[PDB]
């Protein structure tokens, strides 16, 4: 047990009514997010790849048998995982985010950030419930403290 | 120095013609090989996944770090790595598909097969020199024995 996984289920009480309202079989999620831009993705996708080199393998590795346990769950509509392979998930990616220089994680954000069209968040945060998505950021804020705390 | 190492510079005297005829900025390879089908492309998905877990996590360390390499000597109208690049991207694939069960390869294998539509393969080797491509995929054949030798 840490304080990760303490924090990721605290995430979980203020998030998962936000999972629950996506609808993770929409494929729009393949597409670009916005215009696709291959010179600039992939300098986004390379400072994933710097990260991915230095995080702890021990945790990547834990963080894909997550994913594989979270797939086994999926049930509803809308097929989210359940509310315990979510918790289970989030603690996993904090790990491996902690494992890592604070840059190598603000220059995946700041990458991702340049091929994201403006408008959208505000397009998938209007498919779910507004006040869910904005108490699952609120929750996002706080674990990110707890990540931060640990890295 | 390994013979998986050694086993991809005879692939790359095979396949570098057909990676440089290749367009890597084309925006196709975002798209699904076929039509879009979430749940059989979770279950693609959940073989990799299983697959990376079992995984050497040093070796897949190292393939992270050969491909960012590979980005850094891009060069030429198609977005082509270098040929030394290509090499190390190759062998140290090589070595990662050898340290998981076979079964675990075929399994991801067969899950994307399914969701391939059976045009893309040939789509594929339009854009391309076709005798280059055959080249490429006898290359590939040799390869595959080394790496099931070293599994
Ligand atoms: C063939 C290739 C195969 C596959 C292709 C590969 C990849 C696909 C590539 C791209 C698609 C991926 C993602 C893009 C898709 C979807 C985007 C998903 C991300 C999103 O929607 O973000 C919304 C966020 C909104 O802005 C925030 O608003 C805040 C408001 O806060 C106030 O008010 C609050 C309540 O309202 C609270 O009360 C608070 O107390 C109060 O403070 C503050 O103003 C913040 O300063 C401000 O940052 O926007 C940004 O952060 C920047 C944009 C994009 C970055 C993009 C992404 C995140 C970055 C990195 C994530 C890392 C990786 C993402 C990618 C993958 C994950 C591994
Ligand atoms: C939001 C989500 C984000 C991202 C989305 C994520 C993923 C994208 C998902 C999917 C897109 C990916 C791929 C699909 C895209 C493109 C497809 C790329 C693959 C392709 O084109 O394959 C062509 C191949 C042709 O068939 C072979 O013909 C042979 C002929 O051999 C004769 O003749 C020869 C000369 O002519 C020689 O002389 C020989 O001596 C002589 O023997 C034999 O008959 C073989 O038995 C027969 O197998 O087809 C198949 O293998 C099955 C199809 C698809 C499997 C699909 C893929 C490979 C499988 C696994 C690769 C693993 C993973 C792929 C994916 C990623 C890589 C990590
Ligand atoms: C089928 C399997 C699968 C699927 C569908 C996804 C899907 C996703 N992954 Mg995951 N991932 C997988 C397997 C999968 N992953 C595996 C095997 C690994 C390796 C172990 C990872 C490692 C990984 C990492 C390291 C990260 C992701 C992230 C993401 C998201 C990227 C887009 C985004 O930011 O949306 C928005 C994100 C969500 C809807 C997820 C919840 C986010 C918080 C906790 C609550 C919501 C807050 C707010 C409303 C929206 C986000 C704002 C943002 C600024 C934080 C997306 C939800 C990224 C992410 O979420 O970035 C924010 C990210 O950092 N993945
Ligand atoms: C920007 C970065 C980037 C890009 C663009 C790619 C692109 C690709 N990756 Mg790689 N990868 C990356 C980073 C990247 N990867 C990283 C960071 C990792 C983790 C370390 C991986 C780990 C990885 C694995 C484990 C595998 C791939 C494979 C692939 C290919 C999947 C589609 C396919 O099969 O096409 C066709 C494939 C090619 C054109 C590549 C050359 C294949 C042989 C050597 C020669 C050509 C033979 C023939 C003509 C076509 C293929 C037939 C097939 C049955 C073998 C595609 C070329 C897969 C692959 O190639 O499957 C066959 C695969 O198994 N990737
Ligand atoms: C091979 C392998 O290992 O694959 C594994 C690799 C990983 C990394 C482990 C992995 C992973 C995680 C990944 C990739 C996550 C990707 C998340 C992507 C999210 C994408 C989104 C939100 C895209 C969009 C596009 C949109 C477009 C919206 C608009 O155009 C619309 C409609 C209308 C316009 O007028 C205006 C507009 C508003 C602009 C949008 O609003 O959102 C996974 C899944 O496991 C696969
Ligand atoms: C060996 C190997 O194969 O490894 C493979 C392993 C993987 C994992 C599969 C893999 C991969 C994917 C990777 C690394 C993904 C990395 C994801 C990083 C996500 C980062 C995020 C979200 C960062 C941020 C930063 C933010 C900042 C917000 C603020 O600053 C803002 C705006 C304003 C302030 O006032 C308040 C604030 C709140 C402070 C934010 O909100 O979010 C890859 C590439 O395939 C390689
Ligand atoms: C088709 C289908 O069904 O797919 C199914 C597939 C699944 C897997 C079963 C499934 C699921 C679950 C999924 C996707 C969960 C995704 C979770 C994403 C979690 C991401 C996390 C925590 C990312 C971060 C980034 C962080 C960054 C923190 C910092 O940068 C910050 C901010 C500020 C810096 O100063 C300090 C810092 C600390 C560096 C952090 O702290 O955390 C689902 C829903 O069922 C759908
Ligand atoms: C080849 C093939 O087929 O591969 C298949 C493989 C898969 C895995 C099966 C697959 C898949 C599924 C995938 C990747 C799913 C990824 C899902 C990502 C979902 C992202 C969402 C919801 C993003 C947001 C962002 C929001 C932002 C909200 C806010 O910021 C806003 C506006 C304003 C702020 O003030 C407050 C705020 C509230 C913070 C929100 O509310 O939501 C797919 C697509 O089928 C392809
Ligand atoms: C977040 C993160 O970590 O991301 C990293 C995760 C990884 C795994 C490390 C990673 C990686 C590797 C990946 C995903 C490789 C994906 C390869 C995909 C190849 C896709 C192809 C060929 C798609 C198509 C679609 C086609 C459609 C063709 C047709 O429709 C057309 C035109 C006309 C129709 O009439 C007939 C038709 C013929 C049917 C086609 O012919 O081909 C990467 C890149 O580093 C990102
Ligand atoms: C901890 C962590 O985060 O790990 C992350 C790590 C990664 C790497 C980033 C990641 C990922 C991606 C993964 C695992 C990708 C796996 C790729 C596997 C590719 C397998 C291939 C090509 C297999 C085959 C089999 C073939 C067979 C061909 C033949 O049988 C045929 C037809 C006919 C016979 O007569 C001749 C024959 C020739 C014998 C073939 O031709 O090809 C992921 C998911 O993100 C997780
Ligand atoms: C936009 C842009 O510019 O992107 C740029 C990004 C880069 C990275 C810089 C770049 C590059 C290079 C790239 C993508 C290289 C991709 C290489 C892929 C290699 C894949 C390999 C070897 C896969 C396998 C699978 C195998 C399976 C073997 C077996 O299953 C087989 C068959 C039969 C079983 O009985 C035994 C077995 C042994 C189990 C194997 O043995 O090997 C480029 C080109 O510049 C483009
Ligand atoms: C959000 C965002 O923007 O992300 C961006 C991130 C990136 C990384 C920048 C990005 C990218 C690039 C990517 C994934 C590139 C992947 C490239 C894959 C190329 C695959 C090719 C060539 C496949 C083939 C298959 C062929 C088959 C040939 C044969 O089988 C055939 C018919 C018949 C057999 O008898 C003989 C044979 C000869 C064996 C061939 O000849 O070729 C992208 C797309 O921009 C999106
Ligand atoms: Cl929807
Ligand atoms: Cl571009
Ligand atoms: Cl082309
Ligand atoms: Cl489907
Ligand atoms: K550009
Ligand atoms: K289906």
């Amino acid at each position: 047990a840490d304080e990760i996984g303490d924090a990721a289920k605290k995430l979980g009480d203020a998030s998962y009514a936000f999972a629950k309202e996506v609808d993770w079989n929409n494929g729009i999620f393949l597409q670009a997010p916005g215009k696709l831009q291959p010179l600039e993705a992939l300098k986004a996708i390379d400072k994933m790849i710097v990260m991915g080199a230095a995080a702890d393998p021990k945790l990547l590795k834990a963080a894909a048998e997550a994913h594989h346990k979270a797939i086994g769950s999926v049930s509803g509509p809308n097929g989210v995982t359940s509310r315990a392979d979510w918790d289970s998930v989030n603690a996993a990616l904090g790990r491996v985010i902690a494992s890592v220089p604070e840059n190598m994680v603000m220059d995946v954000y700041d990458s991702v950030s340049k091929i994201t069209d403006p408008k959208v968040p505000a397009y998938m945060k209007s498919l779910v419930n507004g006040a869910d998505a904005e108490k699952a950021y609120e929750g996002f804020l706080a674990f990110k403290d707890v990540v931060k705390k640990s890295q």
